[PDB]
């Protein structure tokens, strides 16, 4: 019997009961240049910047090969166990402060200035040394499967032909998934960009040649699923701090309709009328970010509240609220300066960025009846595979043939070699962490834990330390 | 809507009116009648906007109207005006003037480009009501509209 | 602006846009039952309960600005004194939007 | 203040990187992270921390350079050099919020009822670790004698 | 023109949910409590 | 079967597509793009369509 | 009741004169204070106290 068409809300073939664990990942560093991978020698420095969402894949312990003590664990054919999380808390560990990206030679030709002298016509380069604040924001979302972001590419343009070299390339959005060394949306459209800026001059250096996505949020509240997050948080401010203006050539400049000619002026106008604000994030507070606080899921946005669908979980926090950058300056000889040069001391430059994951999963099963076990066919495909409920023909059952020596010239020759199977997500890459055994049971014992009984009213520890003023 | 003033400037227009000299006192050596305009208008300044600030996303369920009309789409039509300054940043680009990536940095060769882009989403949850058709409510809504 | 001879929307940040939702009409539907109303009595409509608009972009700030615009000086006490208007005093100027 | 944790002593070989006071010395910071986890909690029977900060300026290192960005992402000019050779390092300057009468966590009695470990307040060893720091009553005092009296 | 992208399963789109939440028939409600 | 909705991975309305307005315009993508949404079958023959 | 209905668009009110009287300002590397001459006045731009 295989009737239904419409989803079903995950919790009504799914089981909660009553068991929860801990997963605690130890904290986690990484360092490296802020803006670009660097290469000294034969060896790499990963370009580790405050502005790419770190996405984490915690890949669970598979429960429904666990330890069953007693006769009331699930009965072997009837029902399978799952992990479901209840509650999630990212721990950044690090000194607040504001994130500042530059350039060393950006494209601004002038500014938002009334007493600024007149415009003089674009030199050979205009270019000069930029500081750029970034746009202060932060993003968390966990779920089952990697979060989608969208961005602007250039669609491929059509025979018709009115083209020329320097006509604008047409536009489109599209979708991909969000994966560990991303670009965070630093105040300019998210576009790989590197189509779009074949000047050099048109982003922070960090950004440049590289993907700004950003958070799709009409698309993961359209999927039935609702995999793609079961909840999420978003904090972001910016505004304009300064007022510039591009330097290139114009291929199409505002008519005689807009633009008033004056005497002894040009017929039509030469400078570039492009202006762009670059944004500057708000004072950042010990209120604002939000982190190391429990995030309790009690119901999700989507038919899955919270289910670890093949045993695994994707966590995409990004903030560049916690990071600032670090100087360094070793004497370019090994010997402390005797003397203030500008040649001596070489200036380094170290950023690094701390997390940690912790997790309150409880276990559920899921009844195998003909009905919800059909269900999940639309549901999912792969899932399916885990349970191992489809069959794999008998074909054990036909006789190949091995050989001994399979070396021997005389002997077949044995050339053809299996391929190894993929993985789902191979292709893309990211952030790998294992908790397939810093898993626990005993919730009095962790940090998360006692802040879970504690709202429980099971308290060993209340969390109040009331403060009157 | 938040804003205030970020800067004060002044027009280059030549003045019709000038203030009387019951308000300019003249100087030595001066003018008798003031001629650089007085025209003072300050720059309208969009302060820093917010995750929270924006009005959308956000389900609005409607309850009681503030008209007689608790949202009857008459003629079943709907009208959305919707416009906010909040969302949209421009998005420059820079094509080579000749095709082919720019060697050397010239003012010449990198056309700016202007492209800015806005996207929405539209959802309603309509419900079903059957207005009866009384010989006086019939003829009520002769005067309410000509149309429906 | 207009290359060829085809156009190209000037789609801004500060335009009302404004949306005619045309809906279907409920009174020419499908009723497969008889407490659906009497075909003279009475007629159905639309009423609305809920709306949800959503803008899907990156946050940020508006600015515009004008090639050349007509601004001779402003609010400073150490510049320099008021020149008599030369021909031309515009100059490019950044103006960020009143959000 | 404003700049990465580390015992400057062997980051600065330059004397120009740090704000007098703060140079040749370190810079610590509360490893909330290693608090939370011990059984104990001794570490902290509570704690609280309010912090605002922003970039107010943004600058530039001045020395020589090490490492720059690749002609992938530079885009070499006329007359100009083959490699970039002006460092770039920009670091802003840390600026500190207002400050508020309501602001300033002080003088007002906490009352600990439940510690955020096994250990509710409990003075093992009749000891106890009051940890306070904070720059917002601070302000520096001049002054000005005579050099002759 | 919504002519024909009109429905009747509440439970199907992202506003349903988000409706019959709040109205008390509910497969996911609208809590995400979180504690600080 | 298909179109009744009786079996399907995804509700159609579910799946979100893009969808613009002036698709004329030569700052978007071309109109042959627009195939992708489902294609009436009987598209390669034609007759008066009432 | 009462209900005062305010109709235009919101914005800040600026107010200036043509000939001020302000001699030198809260600033650190301006150059020093010359003598008043026979006047100091300039264009002044001030934002009214909302």
């Amino acid at each position: 019997p295989t009737p239904v068409s419409k989803v079903l809300c995950s919790e009504t073939y799914v089981q909660r009961k009553s068991i929860f664990y801990h997963a605690e990942t130890e904290r986690l560093l990484t360092i490296g240049h802020p803006y670009y991978p660097v290469s000294i020698g034969a060896k790499t420095v990963p370009k580790v910047s405050a502005n790419q969402y770190r996405v984490f894949k915690i890949q669970l312990p598979d429960p429904n090969q666990f330890a069953l003590p007693d006769r009331t664990v699930h009965n072997p054919s009837k029902e399978r166990l799952v992990w479901a999380v209840i509650g999630v808390q990212v721990s950044r560990g690090q000194p607040l402060g504001g994130t500042v990206t530059g350039h060393p030679t950006f494209n601004a030709l002038l500014d938002a200035e009334n007493v600024n002298r007149k415009v003089t016509t674009q030199t050979t380069d205009d270019r000069k040394q930029t500081g750029l604040d970034a746009k202060q924001q932060q993003i968390l979302l966990l779920g089952c499967t990697p979060a989608e972001g969208e961005y602007w590419t250039t669609a491929r343009p059509c025979v018709t032909d009115r083209l020329e070299n320097g006509a604008c390339p047409p536009l489109e959005l599209k979708n991909k998934h969000i994966e560990d060394g991303d670009m965070m949306e630093i105040g300019f459209g998210a576009a790989n960009f590197k189509e779009i800026n074949a000047s050099k001059s048109d982003l922070p250096l960090d950004i440049q040649n590289e993907i700004c996505l950003y958070p799709d949020y009409l698309k993961m509240a359209e999927d039935a699923a609702g995999n793609s997050m079961f909840f999420f948080a978003r904090k972001e401010q910016v505004y304009v701090r300064h007022i510039w203006t591009r330097g290139g050539s114009e291929k199409e400049a505002p008519t005689t309709d807009f633009y008033l000619k004056n005497n002894k002026g040009d017929a039509t106008l030469k400078i570039p009328s492009v202006h762009f604000g670059s944004p500057s994030g708000s004072l950042v507070s010990t209120d604002n970010q939000i982190f190391n606080r429990p995030y309790w899921l009690f119901r999700a946005q989507g038919m899955n509240n919270g289910i670890a669908w093949n045993n695994l979980l994707f966590l995409t926090v990004g903030d560049n609220t916690r990071g600032t950058n670090l100087t360094i300056s070793v004497a370019s000889d090994g010997t402390p300066l005797t003397e203030y040069d500008s040649s001596k001391f070489n200036v380094y430059h170290r950023h690094m960025e701390e997390y940690k994951l912790a997790f309150i999963l409880e276990l559920c099963s899921v009844e195998i009846t003909a009905q919800t076990v059909s269900h999940l066919q639309g549901l999912m495909p792969s899932v399916l595979e885990n349970w191992e409920i489809g069959v794999q023909p008998p074909t054990s059952s036909i006789l190949e043939d091995t050989y001994r020596y399979i070396e021997s010239p005389a002997t077949k020759c044995a050339s053809n070699v299996i391929p190894a199977k993929e993985d789902p997500y191979a292709g893309f890459k990211f952030w790998n962490i294992d908790l397939k055994e810093k898993l626990s049971l005993d919730l009095d014992q962790f940090p998360l834990g006692r802040r879970f009984l504690a709202q429980q009213g099971a308290g060993c520890s209340t969390v109040r330390k009331r403060r009157i003023s």
